[PDB]
């Protein structure tokens, strides 16, 4: 548990992390699997949430915004309730004779209730809010600074939606000494509400997002400073045999398990006798994508970690991995024929046969062929 | 063959995109895939086609605010079909936990084409939440065989923004992250507030046009989800036996003969060659593919319908001619090389080149057209 | 005719049309003829619509889109595609015989499709409920009584390309493809975004394009719609240009006594051109090749400049007005090429259309100037275009 | 006039003209004095309108587009009016249905209709339905008229276009390339009837109204039009005529307007003009023929400088505030940062640091770059830099 390690880490540091890196790597499910195994909660609800940012995700779903439920109720978003919760189960264990736990108790029944607020029940949430954050200010800061029961919320494709745009005053408020409890502790007022509102230290933020698309990647260096950027890079010995016997062991753990580990032996065989078909592949693949493209267009492990026969191989190439490189390098044949290092033969048992007709200005072209059985074996210990 | 990978592919992957040129019979083996699966020729109830386009957008699609006067949270299409195969999957899905009334009545309040009622639609806020509330506790083995299998093809599905309409579909569509998954995922979404995770019952059939590169599905995060199988063209459907194979599989009636004779009238007019269309649009395609890219090439769709020899002039004429000089604009010595009389530039030959030169000395050329035996004469240079 | 048979052919065989080509040869003309001839009507409405397409449609105002309908409504309003792809069907199940067809409320339906009012909203949610029973009906119906619906329509779609079509036809690039409408071996019947009815394209429809091939920057880029229309080039033909092919087109509308006028008014024209039928058909001729050398093929001049033309004065102002503007727009500032499409280059200040300046620029560079000319100088210079 | 008689005859052969040349040469003017000649009215409404396109300037504002308008004077609600466009060609279609002699017209439906497209004032909800059922009548009568009765319609309506390239011309038109041609109007014959997108209603131009636009060809950044769009024009260059500038013509040009004893002033003040420019009363047609000639070879022929600009010149420095604030920001803006080129229109290409619009910097930058500066001149000096230009 290493990368388990440095997102327990760098949280417990800045505050909130993003964990990027190319598509296919762990960010997602070291995300989710971090905060199941920290809140010991399988789905998401009130100790933990689960969001996915997109172009149509506003600062109106994410902090507040007015909503007709008729008058105009200001309806708070997922991080302002997430965050409520968070500085209500924390003034729970905090025992302090001017937090009245009946009233705390009362905003954590508001809170946690699923059902749409009734007008006789949004009004006593206004009341209880303004309780709240009437609360703090004159609770102590080193009260405030420690929070047991944390909170986490996850923002799965964080670089999809503009962030600068969906975080408000959450430029601001984000940052581990701006946050409750912090020496430059500081609450802001919201806009929609006119209620002070601040991020208690309590709450958690794991962003994950992939680099190969660079339209979407975030350049702002402000919002940049908040978080911590852990890189999940390809890790191509996961695809060792007895490290993907292990992944693939986890739950796996009764008899049909006995039909997997030999499954496998089906398969290294066929590739050679090699424990580090796989591997060393997508070593070789990455390394030469990397020297072609960029680095953050590397195939992620996931597209192998799936494997378990030979003809699961195929599919994975041929429907997988293949139009990837077709969609990284289009017409660009010597360079995706250099990944495959194809760049001298142009027949044989290869994966892009040469057409036998030029153009009339000198161009070639090539053909995506189908490779079966010891073939399409012969043509991927190539690469290796 | 294409039917086997499609449902192979469809089970490991949750779902996949047949990509290709036009004309490649990628819509068509979609929806004869999932009305062979599930035994129904309408969309409708267990499964539905939609079409991208730049008016889809993520509200029409997951859910969206709509004013029906209160503004009430819409679900889309997805979410629609996506709860119907939940619902449906909980119906056969044996547990004590599971209350079948209100499954029931939930799946009645899915499956209703008439406009919900306000004092139905509160209704279905409270099965939905009741829904949620009960599969955030059932476990993984339960909810990985869900009973029936639900499709959505999504036709076209590079013409709309796929990253903007698929909102949170970029984490849940993976079959990994699905309800009963090794890690299972399940999304607040923004507009209602309530949680939403996709069913294993239900998968998506994309088809995509890769001829059009401004709506080339280039998120290379977005191409981990599916899987791609490239429906290329099939000259070989073009051979004089599976021209009557294939012809003869839509029509059960006498007339089918009335198909085969006119097919022999076609033949015997081409020269006695079976294999006259099959190496015309696959020498045509090869040389489309080394002047332009290969996702160019010309489909066997317009060469399908034809029966006689004056609808291969027809298509000939008014539809791959058009379409090659789209291809190349002006560039009278590239589609004179796809149809490779680069040299001849007079006689029976589809350009004819005009016999006045410019001043600066460009040259050009014009389409002539040719009919009887000399079109059939043009044809057979190209082979 | 012809191109009458051609644009039937096609239509019958692929289900849309596109009648492409450079302006002025008659694309529209051959369109609007067709669509009356085949239904005998010379306005739209009830069997065939006329639309044209720009860059302020969209897929809301072609196929269905949100509006206000008076309190105020959130109303789903079908576009002009959906009422006439509904009108079609459901005039085509009038003459369908079958048990589960209700006449009675395919009725209801047609009357509610071709009210010209706006619905009413107490009349509008038994249009939505007749939809859903249609759409009922259509589903369950066998393909072989929705392969051939009795009537036609038409739905003449004018400068098709001016529009942006992958974002106005939206199901449609799916659903045009007459294997995929109703009745057809595959037929498909798509869910619509907003309202959520479902839809689909019945074999009584018959779209028809026309399309403006001079302009480069909204042509038909893309290769998946081309698969759905055929697509006939309507060159610009000269020999309309004839004395003979003039007198056959011009005297076929007014059948009155006048052709006894304007032939006449043919015999002034083409004796002051040199007694030569085939003057303005080869001057149209040899300038639309040397469009076709130093341009493209498709910027050439349309017939329609000079179907009009019957005195020489009337020959005078489209030429100094009409197509002189035309092809200084074509090549603008170029001199040395639009010179040389009236092949007079290595003319100058003399009976010409451009005369040379006498001053010339600091680079050395020259330019010419417009140049009238009238009586008989102006048939002089037309002659050597010749 | 002869201008004026070309413009009748070429807008009667193809239904609309555009006066199309370089600024300042009286497109916009004799539009205006053609159209006030044809429907004897000095200002617009009833019987011609006049616009201007601009660069924001849409097809819902001309045709028909969703526009706000209050219910009741509680609430907006956005519904669909008609543009500029769509009033003027349903007001001639009425107009010219006044005095078609039919019996299928109901002529107290039709009349009440030419109320409610000549009111000047929003219209109210109790009534703007019967505008729209009374459109709908409209174009329910129009479609089974025969072409005998609506080619010939008795007034004539005009829509001055001004500056008709500063737009978006094909999509503020937008059924209008087709709809726009002699053949396709009301009553030709192949007349056509359009289904209009927001309202979806029928829509079909008269021939009655006729459109008259001006289009600046100097500037080029929002100048091109499609070709199918010049086919539905006739196109009228409207050159710089520096024979307007001679001193007899600018007599009898600025004697046009009425002058009960001014005009004697104007003579005294205009042989005060001529005799300080060197006894030359050819010397402003001759300067603009030099200045023009010299555009034309180096810049566009649509480039030329306009010659009203000159008209009203009578004094010399009414001659110098012309040239310094309205041809010389015009040479400033074609030949923007070329200055060897606009030194060479006025011919003192190599002159520096004399009797010179552009005195040339005796600064050298560090790669060479070169400035020069608007030098002002003012009396003798000032005629002696024009009289060089010729
Ligand atoms: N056991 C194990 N499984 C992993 C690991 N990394 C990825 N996987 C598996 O691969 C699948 C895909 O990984 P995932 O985390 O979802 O990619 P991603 O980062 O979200 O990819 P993207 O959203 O940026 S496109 C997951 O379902 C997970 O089960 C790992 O380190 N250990
Ligand atoms: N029998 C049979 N018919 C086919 C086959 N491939 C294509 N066709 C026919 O050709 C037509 C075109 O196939 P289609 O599915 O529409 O291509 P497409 O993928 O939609 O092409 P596009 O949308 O990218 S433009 C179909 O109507 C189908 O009937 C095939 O393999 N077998
Ligand atoms: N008789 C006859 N008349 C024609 C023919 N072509 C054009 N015309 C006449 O010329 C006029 C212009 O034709 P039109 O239909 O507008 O050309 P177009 O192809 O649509 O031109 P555009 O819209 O791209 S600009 C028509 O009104 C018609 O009367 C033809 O082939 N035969
Ligand atoms: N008497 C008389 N006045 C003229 C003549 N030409 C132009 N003018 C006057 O000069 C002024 C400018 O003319 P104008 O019509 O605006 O030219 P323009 O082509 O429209 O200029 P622009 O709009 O492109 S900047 C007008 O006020 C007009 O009255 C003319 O020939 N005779
Ligand atoms: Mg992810
Ligand atoms: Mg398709
Ligand atoms: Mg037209
Ligand atoms: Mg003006």
């Amino acid at each position: 548990k290493e990368d388990y390690f440095r997102v327990d880490m760098l949280l417990n540091k800045k505050g909130q992390v993003i964990l990027y890196g190319p598509p296919g790597t762990g960010k997602t499910w070291i995300a989710r699997k971090y905060v199941v195994e920290e809140t010991n909660e399988k789905t998401p609800g009130n100790k933990w949430e689960f969001i996915t940012f997109h172009q149509s995700y506003s600062y109106e779903e994410f902090i507040e915004g007015f909503r007709p439920r008729i008058r105009y109720v200001v309806e708070d978003g997922i991080f302002k309730k997430i965050a409520l919760r968070a500085l209500v189960k924390g003034l729970f264990e905090l025992e302090d004779a001017t937090i009245g736990k009946d009233k705390i108790h009362r905003l954590y029944i508001l809170l946690t209730k699923k059902e749409p607020l009734s007008p006789t029940e949004y009004e006593e949430y206004l009341r209880l809010k303004r309780y709240l954050w009437e609360l703090v200010g004159g609770l102590p800061k080193d009260k405030l600074k420690n929070l047991t029961p944390k909170f986490y919320l996850i923002i799965d494709e964080i670089n999809r939606g503009n962030i600068s745009k969906i975080f408000g005053e959450l430029i601001t408020l984000l940052e581990k000494d701006k946050r409750l409890g912090g020496e430059n502790q500081l609450i802001v007022r919201l806009p929609y509400s006119g209620e002070p509102f601040a991020v208690p230290p309590n709450l958690y933020i794991i962003g994950t997002m992939n680099t190969a698309d660079r339209s979407i990647a975030l350049l702002d260096v402000a919002l940049r400073r908040r978080f911590a950027f852990i890189e999940v890079e390809p890790r191509p010995e996961f695809l060792e045999k007895e490290n993907l016997k292990k992944i693939r062991e986890k739950k796996l753990k009764t008899e049909d398990r006995k039909r997997l580990n030999e499954k496998l032996n089906e398969l290294f065989s066929k590739l050679g006798n090699d424990n580090y078909f796989l591997k060393t592949l997508l070593e070789k693949i990455n390394v030469r994508i990397t020297v072609v493209k960029d680095r953050d267009h590397r195939i992620g492990h996931s597209y192998f970690l799936n494997v378990e026969t030979v003809e699961d191989l195929h599919h994975v190439w041929y429907y997988e991995v293949l139009p990837l490189l077709m969609e990284y390098f289009y017409n660009d044949w010597e360079t995706i024929k250099w990944v495959l290092n194809e760049k001298g033969k142009e027949h044989g048992n290869v994966f892009f046969e040469k057409l036998r007709l030029t153009g009339p200005n000198g161009e070639e072209a090539y053909q995506l062929k189908v490779l079966e059985g010891d073939a399409f074996i012969g043509a991927l210990k190539r690469i290796i």
